[PDB]
DNA sequence: GCGAGGTGTAAATTGTCTGACATGTTCT
DNA sequence: AGAACATGTCAGACAATTTACACCTCGC
């Protein structure tokens, strides 16, 4: 079930797959990223194990870019994971029709920057 | 008050308390409730208060009473803000096309018809 | 070669929960 | 009063990161 995995993980870790629900990345990448939402030093000894345990999860792909980098992606579990938190989060959300306007907004914004 | 700058280090936990409570005021015991459904196992009520009053002195959570053995939980103007900047934190990364878009209209589209 | 890039890794510190015991309250 | 309801609290146990050191690789 895509449930059973989106519970339990860390704030970091749930993070870590919304990061790569935009987009595959390398690691430091990813740590860039995390970064600019903390806005705090991310300390890599603390992604690169967390990345390994979202591997082992079966959420995470870990694949080989150069001998140095590794490229992170989204396993199709881990896409049902984010989705299922998504969907929690908006059933919780969506309790009212301003609240539904708000999010069609959101959305709206989001999809117009695509450009 | 930035709510970013108070909500992004909350536990997942923390977080899943504010959710719950982004629907509606709940006193202690609902929330745990709400957060068993979610979890699909217990919640311990020794892990849940010390959370709600980390959450309430953070400015995200309003401590009320209802009876004197009874409190009630609720966003303050912050914990909503919280939710909110959380949300659309997620929504960026997750509308990249046009397709993750209409997924999550969707969404929004059955949740609305929850509602009635 | 040399520095910078990319990742691996773990002991000690720090963060948090578990698994209780516990006190006042509302109900019948 | 008896019994479930609601929350308070915390020490022992567990989960997590910080802060280093470390090894290989690509760029110039
Ligand atoms: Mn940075
Ligand atoms: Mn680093
Ligand atoms: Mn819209
Ligand atoms: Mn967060
Ligand atoms: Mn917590
Ligand atoms: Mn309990
Ligand atoms: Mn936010
Ligand atoms: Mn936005």
């Amino acid at each position: 079930d895509a449930r059973s995995d989106a519970r339990d993980l860390t704030a970091f870790q749930k993070n870590i797959l919304t990061v790569l629900g935009e987009e595959a990345r390398y690691g430091l990448a990813i740590k860039r990223e995390l970064e600019e939402y903390y806005g705090e030093e991310v300390n890599h000894g603390r992604l690169y194990p967390n990345l390994d345990d979202l591997v082992n999860k079966g959420l995470v792909e870990k694949s080989e870019l150069d001998k140095r980098t590794n490229e992170y992606a989204l396993t199709n579990e881990g896409f049902d994971a984010v989705v299922d938190d998504l969907e929690w989060t908006l059933s919780k959300f969506v309790a009212d029709a301003d609240r539904r306007e708000r999010v069609e907004t959101i959305v709206a914004d989001d999809a117009a920057a695509l450009e």
